C-alpha cells in the first residue's frame, strides 16, 4: 500500500561531539551521500603515496553543514540529517513537600 516515486533524495551526516583544535591537517565533518538518478559517472582520479588510496562510493564530503544542505537545496532534493548519537531525555524527577497544623 506505497507509492512510487522518480525522485532523488540526500542523505547528510553530522560529525562527534569532541574537543575542537584537538590537532587537525584536514577539513572534513559532514558527510552527503545521494540516491543514484541516472548515467552515474565513475569516481573521480586520486592517487596517492604513503597510503594506498581507497576505492569511493560517490559519497561526498564536507565541512559545514552550510555547504552540505546547501547541494539538495540547489534541487530542492530532500535531505535527511543523521546525529553521531542518539537523542536522550532529561531525567524525569517530582518534588514533594507536606505541612501538619501547630497545636497548643
Amino acid at each position: 500500500m506505497q507509492e512510487q516515486v522518480s525522485n532523488v533524495r540526500a542523505r547528510i551526516y553530522k560529525p562527534a561531539k569532541s574537543t575542537m583544535q584537538s590537532g587537525h591537517s584536514k577539513l572534513k565533518a559532514w558527510k552527503l551521500e545521494f540516491e543514484p538518478s541516472c548515467t552515474q559517472y565513475t569516481e573521480p582520479l586520486m592517487n596517492w603515496t604513503g597510503s594506498h588510496d581507497t576505492k569511493q562510493q560517490v559519497c561526498l564530503s564536507f565541512t559545514t553543514r552550510e555547504l552540505a544542505i546547501a547541494y539538495a537545496v540547489a534541487h530542492k532534493i530532500d535531505y535527511t540529517v543523521l546525529q553521531d548519537n542518539p537523542r536522550t531525555i532529561v531525567p524525569k524527577s517530582y518534588a514533594d513537600n507536606f505541612t501538619k497544623p501547630r497545636d497548643m
